[PDB]
C-alpha cells in the first residue's frame, strides 16, 4: 500500500494527563464486527457497495464498553474479511481507504483504484488483512465525532459461476498502538452513552394518540403521503416536540376552567395539574388531543369537592371557526351542568355534517410553532404506523395511526443518548425462539420505516416480538424485504 | 518581518498518510492570484478594505489546479502587491496579517499598525513583497473552513487625486509548501472552481416567460426595488422562490378541472402530475409572476385519445379569488376545458379599462416569498434583460429578468463555493476579443454595471459572452459603460 | 489474487518470450532543447491506477480478429497524467499496461496484443499481419495480469499536443471463445521511470487536453428538442429495423451542429417571417429567429424550423410591432403540400384571423393530412419543392447491431389522433447546449454512460453514447428502458470499443 506508517500513542505521551493500558487478550482474538456481514450475487452490478466502516472504538464490543470509563483513545486497528467460495467461480473485489475529510457523493469503479488499494479474488482461501491506521489532525481524538478514517468494499468484476451467492464477514482487532487516555468515572458523561430500545413485546405498547393498546402494524396505502402529527413527537435525544407528553395517562386528557356567559360555555385551558397554561411555543396545552376534523366528545368530573351528585358529565366540541384552542379557549354543549373545574378525557368522535366521513389522519387548525412534517424519504422506504382499536362513528376505520408508541417516548426521554450515525437499525425478534423476523431504520426524528414486499409489509408479521437495537448505519444503508 | 520561523510539512509528516512533493518551477515566478484586483478612489476613505485574503492554496492557479489531485495543505506563501497612480496622486496603503483566533471585525488605522506590517506609498514602481506565513494551531490543514491567516489592506491616508488606481495581487508558494493525501481529481465540491457558461447573449434564453434575451437594459427610475420570483438562484446553487431549472418549464400551468356554482377553476398541481403541497415555495415550480394583469393561458388536455381542436385559452382575472398558493385559481373560457390541462401563458391584458400594465410587478400569492433586491449602491444599477412578449396596452412590449435561464441551470449543476463578496465579469466580442465592459456578479443573483451618462449598457453589440475575471469587495468601483 | 484456492486448473503465469524491440532512451533528450523538465509525484510512479480506456469484454458473439481495446501513447492513459496533462506542454517516456484477465475453469479462448509504429496507418489490420509485429499471445485463464511495456517510437525530441502520430496498442481476438456469459477485463496503467512533462501553460486552456463530461441533471428536468415539452419516459421502437433521420437534436460529440438543430431550449419549433399576401393567397418569407435575413445554405431551413414530417401544422404567432390593441395572436395554419417549400425561403397558409407584417409564433398542436390519414412523428418534411435539390440533411442513424436498440425521449404533446400522443427524439436539449460549449475530444468509438439513482448513487443501466450524438441500449426480452424511474442521472464511465456487449436493461 502507499500509506506511510502512522504512529498512535507517541504523540499524545507527553500531552495528556495519563496513558492506560488494555487487557492483552484483546488484543489477540478477532471479534466480528457490528454490520460485518454482506453477500454477493449474479443480481448485482460492478460498482456496489458492499459494506462501509470508519476507525473507532465501536468496532469491538470490549472497546466499546472499555471507553465508558475513558476519555480519550488513539491507535490503529486490523481488519480481516473472510469470503466464502470455491474453486469454479470467478470475480474481483476492491478495498479502499478513504481518507477523513473526503466528502463526495459516490465513486465509481476507476475513481476507487486511485485511493491506496488491494484488488482480490473470490477464490482465495486466507483471509484478507487491511490496516486500518489513524491518520489525525490533532494529538488525540476525545471522545466527540469528528471524521476519521474509513473503509470501502466495492464490486470489481461481477461474478461468474460454473442462485449462487457468496457470504463475507468482517473482524476487527486493535493493533498494538491502541491505548486509552483518561480515568473518569464510569457511564457518567453523556458522550460515551448508547442508545437503547425496551425490551416490552408490541402487544404490551401504548398508544400515543388515544387512550389504548396497539395491536398492529401497518402501511399506509397511500405511499407518499405526509403526516404532520402533534401527539407522540420526539427526536433520539429526549426533546419533546409539539403537544408530547410524557407518561401515558396524560394523553387525549382536558383540565379547564368553566365560564357562563350570554354568548354560550365554554372552557378556559389550564394544564393537568393546575398550573396555568403558557402560549408560549406549544400549540395547545400539553395532553390536548389532535384528532383533526371531527367532532369530540369527551367526558369530565368536578376536582375540588366531596361530591355527592353524578359527576360525569360528556361535554360535545365542534371544530368550527370558534375552535382555537391555542388561545385557551374552546366551546361546547352538554346535557348536564358543568361548574368549575372539570378533568377529562376523550371518549369518541362523530363527523361535521350529517354525512361526512371521519378522516384521522389530520390534525385540527389551533389559530404557531407546530411540529415540522414528516416526508416518505430514500428509495422505497415507507414510515410504518402502528394501528389501535378506537370508537370511531361513521369513518373508514376504527384504527388510529402514530408514529412511536408511548414507551419509546417515555424511555427516549430518561434515556437522554446522543446520535453517532446518519440512521438507526432495529430488529423484530420473537423472544421465544430469538429468531430475526425483519429489520426496520430508527430516523433521528422519531419515526420508523421499512421497505415492505409487493402485496405484503410488516402486517404479515406477528404482533408480539421486540424490537432490538444493532447498531448505527448510514441514510444509504440497504435494508430487506418484509412480508 | 517580526515573525518566526514557521515549519512546514516536519509536522504532519508522523501523522498523514503521504507527504507530497510539487513542481519546484512554480516557486519562482509571481502568478496574479483569482483574488488580485482592487481600486483605489477619492471615494474611499483612511480605513475601508481594499482586500482581504485568507491563506490557502486557492491563492495561486497552479495551486488551485494542483489541489483538486490533494487532500491536505501545509507551508507558507508569498504575496507582492503592484500600484499604478501617476506623480499627481499622494496617500499611503498598509497590509497587515491578522492571525486566526483574532476576532473584532473592525480595526482602526491605528490598530493596523500593531501587526506585522508594511506600509506603503501609492506612487511606487516597483511592487511591494510581504510574506504571509501559516500560523496554526492543528498539524496541518484539511480542505475544509477553518480560520487561517489573513491579509488585510486599508487605506493609512487620505488620497488627495473620475481618476481610480488599479491594483493587482501575484503570489508563489514558498519553498516550504506541501499536499498531503492524494485522491481522484476533481470529485469533492470544495475545491471546485466558479465558471460562467461560453454562450453569446442572443442564445440566451429568458428567465420569466418563455421567449429569447433581446438586449440588455437599465432602469430609468434606478432606485426602484424589485422582487421577481422567477430567476433567482444564488451562486451556491439554490434555488429561490418559484424558479424551475430547465427553460422549458417557464410560465407554465398545470392541474385538474373543477366545476362549482360561480364559475370554474383549477386544482393546481405539479409539472409532472406530483401533487402539490402547500409549503416553503409560494406556488408549483414555473408558476408565472406577471402582477396586476389578466393571464391568457392556453392549454390541452394530457390524454391518449384526442378530436377536432384540442385547444382552449383560459383567462385568468387576479381578483380575490385568485389564490395560488392555497392551490386553486378560477377562469373563463368559451371553450369546454375538462380533466387534467397542461398550459403555457400567452399574453397579458390590462385588468381593467383605460388601465395600463406593469411588468415589474409580482402576484399577490397570499391574501415564504423571495427577499428583495436593492441596489448596492456606489453610483450603480441593475442590468436587466429584455425580451419580446406580446403584450397589450403597455409601456413597453418587453418583459425583464435578473438572470438568464441558462446562467440558473448552470449554477445548479456546478455548485462551486463562494469565495468573495462579489464576482467581476468582462463582456468580451467574440470574435477580435476585445473587452466591452466590467460587470458585478453578486453572490445573490443578479448582474449589476455603472452606467454612463445619458447612456448605459444598452448601446452595446448583442453577441459578446460574458467571462469570470476574479472575486473582488464591496467597493471595488467599475469603469463606466456606454457613450 | 487467488492462485491460493483456485487449484490447478487455471494457468498462473503466462510463458512469454522476450519482444523483438530494443529499449528506447526516455527524458534524456529533451535536457538539452526544452526550457522546464519538471518533476512529478513519486507516489504516482508505482502506483496502477485504471486508465480511462480501461474496460472490454470477450463474448462469445465476437468472431477471431475483433478490436477488444486500442491505445495511443500518450498522458491520458493515466487519470493522474490526464489531469497534470492540463497544466503542461509536451512530454516524453514510456508507460507500463498491465491487463487484468480472469475466466472461469471452464471457458477457452485467446487473444493477442501487438506494438504497431507510428506512421504505419492502415484500416482492418488482421490477426495474420498482427503476427508480424512485436505481440505477446495470452490465454483468458491467465492468474497474474499480463503486463506489457509501451515504448515511445519518436523522430523528434519531445511530443507537443498537435497531431503527430504515436505508438499504439492493438489488442484483438484470437481464438473464439467457448463456454449468458462475458469476460469483464480492465487495463490499468503506470508510468516508467522517464516520463516527464515539459513547459509550463496556463492551465485547462488548450482543447486538445480537455475531458467530456456530462451534465449532472436528472432526467424529468431535461427538456425535449424537437417540440418545446420535457421529457417523461425512455422508450424503444417497435420496428427495430426502422431507419430515423431527424433535423433537430442532432450534435456530434466535439460540438458541431448538424440540420437544422439550434443551441438554446426556447428556439425549437418556432417560425419567423414577414407576411405576403398575393391574389392567390396568403404566406410567410422566412427569416431568422432574431430577423436577421435567411439564406439558401448548409441548412435546409432556418434554424429552429419544426420537423414533424406528413401531417399539418397549427402556429400561433404574434406581431413584432410594439403598439398592440385588442387580440394580439392568430393561429396559422400551414399544409404539407406542393408549395411548402421552406429551403427556397416560403411556405403558404390559411388563417381565420387576418396578421400582417412580422410574425413569430410556436408550434401549437399537429393534424392528420388528410380526413382519414394518421400522424406519424418518426417521419420528416420534404424541404425542398423539387427532389433532386442537395439540401444537406443531417445522415441518417443506424442500429450498430449486437442486439442493440436506440433509445428515445418521449414527451407529452397535443397530437390530434395518430399512433401515440407523444413525441420521440434522440438527445435532450440540455445535452446538445453541453456539447457545444465544451469542444472536447473524442478518444474511442463509443461512450459508456451509466445511469445513476441520484440519492442512493445506485446503478440501473448501461448504456453507450455513440460519436455521431445518439444513445443505445440492449433491452432485456420483453421489457427495455422503458421500466425505469424516471429521474436517473447519467454518468460517464469510460470510453469503450464499438463490440462492447452490454447486460440487459429492463425486466
Amino acid at each position: 500500500l502507499p500509506l506511510e506508517p502512522v504512529v498512535g500513542a507517541a504523540t499524545a505521551a507527553a500531552t495528556a494527563g495519563q496513558v492506560n493500558l488494555i487487557d492483552p487478550w484483546i488484543m489477540n482474538n478477532f471479534v466480528q464486527a457490528p454490520e460485518g456481514e454482506f453477500t454477493i450475487s449474479p443480481n448485482n452490478t460492478p460498482g456496489d457497495i458492499l459494506f462501509d466502516l470508519h476507525l473507532g472504538p465501536h468496532l469491538n464490543p470490549f472497546l466499546q464498553h472499555l471507553s465508558q470509563m475513558y476519555n480519550g483513545w488513539v491507535g490503529n486497528m486490523r481488519v480481516r474479511v473472510m469470503l466464502a467460495g470455491n474453486a469454479f467461480t470467478a470475480g474481483k473485489i476492491i478495498i479502499c481507504c478513504v481518507p477523513p475529510g473526503f466528502a463526495s457523493q459516490n465513486i465509481s469503479i476507476g475513481q476507487a483504484t486511485m485511493f491506496p488499494h488491494v484488488i482480490a479474488d473470490v477464490r482465495v482461501l486466507e483471509p484478507i488483512e487491511i490496516p486500518l491506521d489513524d491518520v489525525r489532525n490533532v494529538l488525540f481524538h476525545t471522545n466527540e465525532n469528528r471524521p476519521t478514517m474509513r473503509l470501502l468494499c466495492m464490486l470489481y468484476t461481477p461474478l461468474r459461476a460454473g442462485p449462487f451467492v457468496i457470504a463475507g464477514r468482517v473482524l476487527t482487532c486493535p493493533s498494538p498502538d491502541f491505548n486509552f487516555l483518561f480515568l473518569v468515572p464510569p457511564s457518567v458523561e453523556q458522550k460515551t452513552r448508547q442508545l437503547t430500545v425496551p425490551n416490552i413485546p408490541l402487544n404490551n405498547l401504548a398508544n400515543s394518540r388515544v387512550p389504548a393498546m396497539i395491536n398492529k402494524m401497518t402501511v399506509s396505502t397511500d405511499q407518499n403521503q405526509v403526516v404532520q402529527f402533534q401527539n407522540g413527537r420526539c427526536t433520539l435525544e429526549g426533546q419533546l416536540l409539539g403537544t408530547t407528553p410524557v407518561s401515558a395517562s396524560q394523553v387525549a386528557r382536558i383540565r379547564g376552567k368553566v365560564f357562563s356567559t350570554a354568548s354560550g360555555k365554554g372552557l378556559n385551558l389550564t394544564e393537568l395539574d393546575g398550573t396555568p397554561y403558557h402560549a408560549f411555543e406549544s400549540p395547545a396545552p400539553l395532553g390536548f388531543p389532535d384528532i383533526g376534523a371531527c367532532d369530540w366528545h369527551v367526558s369530565t368530573f368536578k376536582v375540588d369537592q366531596n361530591l355527592s351528585g353524578d359527576p360525569m358529565s360528556r361535554l360535545d366540541v365542534k371544530q368550527n371557526a370558534p375552535f382555537a384552542p391555542h388561545l385557551g379557549s374552546i366551546e361546547f354543549t352538554s346535557d348536564q351542568d358543568p361548574t368549575g373545574d372539570q378533568l377529562g378525557t376523550l371518549a369518541w368522535v362523530s363527523p361535521s355534517t350529517s354525512g361526512a366521513r371521519v378522516d384521522p389522519w389530520k390534525i385540527p387548525s389551533y389559530g404557531t410553532h407546530l411540529a415540522p412534517p414528516i416526508f416518505p424519504p430514500g428509495f422505497g422506504e415507507a414510515i410504518v404506523y402502528f394501528m389501535s382499536d378506537f370508537p370511531i362513528v361513521s369513518g373508514n376505520t376504527a384504527q388510529v395511526p402514530c408514529t412511536l408508541p408511548q414507551e419509546f417516548v417515555s424511555h427516549f426521554v430518561e434515556q437522554q443518548a446522543p446520535v453517532r450515525g446518519e440512521a438507526a437499525l432495529l430488529h423484530y425478534v420473537d423472544p421465544d425462539t430469538h429468531r430475526n423476523l425483519g429489520e426496520f431504520k430508527l430516523y433521528p426524528d422519531g419515526f420508523i420505516t421499512c421497505v415492505p414486499n409487493t402485496g405484503g409489509g410488516p402486517q404479515n408479521l406477528p404482533t408480539n416480538g421486540v424490537f432490538v437495537f444493532s447498531s448505527w448505519v448510514s441514510r444509504y444503508y440497504q435494508l430487506k424485504p418484509v412480508g
